[PDB]
């Protein structure tokens, strides 16, 4: 039988609370603080603005004058076009972390995406699920001031960064919300391939435009390392296609062994559309 699926944007009320300086505890009250805002948060209320502290605002600043650095000559047109668009609208600032209810205002202007806050991970279903309402689950904490440049596990700044300059592009917000129809009742098995072409699209994807590689997946362009790693010549590169990408294993704790290039965000769409015909 069909496993449960949201059927409408509130119905994401029930299955984004099923989340499935590590021993700093004062870091460990501040991040169960927003594990406690993502919990509490029900479809229709503004995201809780939060006051960050001068620390929070410091990392954040430290990651984003870096990460500016590198934009103009890896990450994608797109990206590029956007990221001014939230300093102007949204307060991206070296000294101000953007909040997750300015964000969310403008991409429902831009695209109809939404941010709702989430504490940690959900399963895959759950989490694609959201991405079939133009929702995107966003962390709302920031990392540990001790280390800006590496997160184990991905934070507001790798959301506010990486994903949302995408989520304003209605040719990658179309992208995105087939990922999650197509995964709304398929099988386990479907859902995992969907999530493995997720994560080497929206997370890691790179696309060729003007005959030059250029980045796209949110997890480069907040990952400072990784970001120069993907479009040096020490990374495997091979052409985006569903049947083989979604063989690939996701790797977490370390770089990606292989990026895939997708040639448009608009051909990523078509080639998912054939795969999930035949999923
Ligand atoms: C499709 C896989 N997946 C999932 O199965 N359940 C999730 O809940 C989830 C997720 N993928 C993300 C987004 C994500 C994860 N990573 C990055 N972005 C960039 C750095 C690498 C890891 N989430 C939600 C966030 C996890 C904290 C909430
Ligand atoms: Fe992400």
């Amino acid at each position: 039988s069909v496993p449960w699926f949201p059927k409408k944007i509130s119905d994401l009320d029930h299955c984004a609370n099923r989340v499935l300086g590590f021993k700093d505890n004062v870091y460990r009250k501040r991040r169960k603080y927003f594990a406690d805002l993502a919990m509490n948060y029900k479809h229709g209320d503004p995201i809780p603005k939060v006051e960050f502290t001068e620390e929070e605002i410091k990392t954040w600043g430290t990651v984003f004058q870096e990460l500016n650095k590198l934009y103009p000559t890896h990450a994608c047109r797109e990206y590029l076009k956007n990221l001014p668009l939230l300093s102007k609208y949204c307060g991206y600032r070296e000294d101000n972390i953007p909040q997750l209810e300015d964000v969310s205002n403008f991409l429902k202007e831009r695209t109809g995406f939404s941010i709702r806050p989430v504490a940690g991970y959900l399963s895959p279903r759950d989490f694609l699920s959201g991405l079939a309402f133009r929702v995107f689950h966003c962390t709302q904490y920031v990392r540990h001031s001790s280390d800006p440049f590496y997160t184990p596990e991905p934070d507001t700044c790798h959301e506010l960064l990486g994903h949302v300059p995408l989520l304003a592009e209605p040719s990658f917000a179309q992208f995105s919300q087939e990922i999650g129809l197509a995964s709304l009742g398929a099988s386990e098995e479907a859902v995992q391939k969907l999530a493995t072409c997720y994560f080497f699209t929206v997370e890691f994807g790179l696309c060729k435009q003007d005959g030059q590689l250029r980045v796209f997946g949110a997890g480069l362009l907040s990952s400072i390392s990784e970001l120069k790693h993907a479009l040096s010549g020490h990374a495997k590169v091979k052409p985006f296609d569903p049947k083989i990408t979604c063989k690939q294993e996701c790797l977490i704790t370390t770089f990606q062994d292989v990026y895939f290039v997708s040639e448009s965000f608009e051909d990523a769409k078509e080639k998912m559309r054939e795969f999930t015909k035949t999923i």
